[PDB]
């Protein structure tokens, strides 16, 4: 496959000026394995609906065990919450972000 990132670079909350890039991911899996098999969120808006509106206290606790932190449930949230502004027509990001919010509420 071959990929890389910046898993040791952090800043203060003041980055209102970047280009189009995804947030980082844990050194266990890529994006198409950070959610489907983890967050139960399928891949197509509805997946994330099915595990958002009715989440459980277990569905949070598990994600840590797979190599994740509260740090991983802040930037994917705010990223998906950011794209809602530009394109309101995006239910996929809408449910994904909202899923993160609930997971962080149970942390």
């Amino acid at each position: 496959g071959t990929d890389f990132g910046t898993t040791n670079n952090f800043v203060s909350p003041n980055l209102q000026l970047k280009q189009n890039v995804l947030p980082p991911t844990p050194k266990n899996i890529p994006l198409p394995a950070f959610g489907q098999r983890i967050i139960g969120w399928g891949t197509g808006a509805e997946g994330a609906r099915q595990r958002l509106e009715n989440i459980q206290p277990a569905d949070v606790s598990m994600i840590k065990k797979q190599g994740t932190t509260l740090e991983m449930i802040t930037a994917w949230q705010d990223f998906y919450e950011q794209e809602q502004q530009r394109n309101e027509n995006n239910p996929t990001a809408k449910y994904r972000a909202r899923l993160m919010k609930k997971i962080a509420d149970l942390w």
